[PDB]
């Protein structure tokens, strides 16, 4: 067997915008995430789906049901978010100087907080509380993620963005979503502490970055593609996940970390290593030396410099690289770059998005960060898009077996959080690419079992991959899959 420490938590991951619709009077149209997979363009471009979130899982609803099942399966932690647009659907009143480029500071305070309060969602805020509630009574603990990536409209219109005008309110292209992000994460832990074990300021900012205004063909939000504009997104997330730090840190003693979308960088050949330490220089390691290291292009910025107190790792494949004349490039055919449903260039299997199986890559980047900044860390997110079961028994074990042996190097690894307890909207891809241990029928909203629900459930209720599941550490069989 391998045994996990006693304080190990074994748990899951999910977004409000992917979850949270579905049952009646759940629905939130006021985000640009709404905006943008109801808008009749991106549907004819096939940049998103068709497929609309409102029909989703229903957890807004349902959750005393979610929460049943997680118990049922042995779960111990959960990682949520509360959704920006529930609480102020309708704008703020304006503060603050727009032209400013370094947002350093953001004052919060007793009267600021109880202004706030009047323009706040009593309903949703009453019933996060009561579906919070609910999560503790479990005796899960709880890290309360502030956002994963819709935006209330008022703060971001993507559809004006990906039409080139930059007239209106534009997202991370603004200082005024810095300076009102910083305020609702301090809201938000004002009014909920008593709940929160721990915070995530953000999920996977690197996504918004990257595909929302370099990968446009994703149909990420505004998809308006631009090198300048996506280093502007960054550095104004950047600022704003450590003018949220502080804000929180104005209000709570617990810990504040961020959530992160990785990839584990592997050299095409031996003589690629150079490649691998520049895309994980380009990809990772800017970011974190910045909000950790207060490190920004040269420059130091104390105000930046000690924004963070835990690392969650999201981690589903890895990327090839090769060194070329000029840098390296990611390669095709490995990663997430793969058919669906078939195999890789190296024989691996592939999942229904396409995505290797790579459960090493897991102990690569823990182990990476670990040594670099030594930061205790979660895996907040892994799993895989596999509505059959056929692959998932395989992915679960071999990447919690992974997770153990970086606790053996001496990694500070405290939980392993799967994405997700159930099926959800993946976004442009919308309900095709299921997740879920638990399968959703989408128009019951029925949850089943699948058998890999059944396999967490022995791991997580043991703390351990016990002796009779050890065998699902190893690759799923290629011969009877699709090639
Ligand atoms: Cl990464
Ligand atoms: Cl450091
Ligand atoms: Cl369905």
């Amino acid at each position: 067997m391998y045994s996990f420490p006693n304080s190990f938590r074994f748990g899951w991951s999910q977004a409000g915008f992917q979850s949270e619709m579905g049952t009646p009077g759940s629905e939130d149209p006021n985000t640009d995430g709404y905006k943008w997979v109801h808008d009749p363009e991106n549907m004819a471009a096939g940049l998103v789906s068709g497929d609309l979130p409102e029909n989703g899982p229903g957890y807004w609803g349902n959750y005393k049901t979610f929460h049943d099942n997680a118990q049922k399966m042995g779960l111990k932690i959960a990682r949520l978010n509360v959704e920006w647009s529930r609480i102020f659907p309708n704008p703020l009143p304006r503060p603050f100087d727009e032209s400013k480029q370094d947002v350093t500071e953001v004052e919060i305070n007793e009267n600021e907080l109880k202004r706030l309060d009047e323009y706040a969602n009593k309903d949703a805020l009453n019933h996060y509380r009561e579906i919070f509630k609910d999560l503790k009574s479990r005796g899960l603990y709880f890290i309360l993620n502030m956002y994963h990536w819709p935006l209330p409209l008022w703060l971001h219109d993507p559809i004006r963005v990906r039409r080139g005008d930059f007239t209106g309110p534009s997202g991370w292209l603004s200082t005024r979503t810095v300076y009102e992000f910083a305020r609702f994460s301090a809201y938000i832990a004002w009014k909920f502490d008593d709940l929160v074990d721990e915070y995530s300021t953000m999920n996977e900012p690197n996504v918004v970055g990257g595909l929302g205004y370099v990968g446009v063909k994703s149909g990420f939000p505004p998809g308006y593609l631009s090198f300048e504009l996506s280093r502007r997104a960054m550095y104004n997330i950047i600022q704003a996940h450590a003018r949220a730090y502080d804000g929180i840190k104005s209000v709570s003693k617990k810990p504040v970390g961020i959530i992160y979308a990785n990839s584990s960088f592997q050299p095409l050949t031996d003589k690629d290593m150079e490649a691998v330490e520049m895309a994980e220089n380009d990809n990772r390691w800017w970011f974190f030396d910045a909000i950790i290291r207060g490190e920004i292009t040269k420059i130091v910025r104390d105000d930046l410099k000690g924004r963070l107190d835990w690392i969650g790792v999201n981690y589903y494949t890895r990327t090839v690289v090769k060194r070329t004349e000029k840098g390296y490039v990611s390669l095709g055919g490995y990663g997430h770059g793969c058919e669906r449903n078939s195999v890789s260039l190296a024989g691996l299997p592939t999942s229904d998005f396409g995505w290797e199986f790579f459960p090493e890559g897991l102990y690569d980047v823990l182990t990476k960060y670990w040594n670099r900044y030594h930061l205790y860390m979660y895996v907040t997110e892994n799993g895989i898009a596999d509505d059959a079961d056929y692959q998932r028994p395989y992915y679960l074990v071999s990447h919690v077996y992974q997770v153990h042996r970086a606790i053996n190097s001496g990694a500070d690894v405290r939980g392993y959080l799967h994405w997700s307890l159930a099926d959800n909207y993946e976004w442009a891809s919308g309900f095709s690419m299921r997740f879920g241990l638990l399968k959703v029928d989408y128009n019951t909203k029925r949850l089943y079992w699948r058998p890999s629900a059944l396999v967490y459930r022995e791991i997580a209720t043991n703390g351990a991959i016990t002796d009779e599941i050890e065998h699902l550490n190893s690759v799923p069989p290629v011969k009877p899959l699709r090639h």
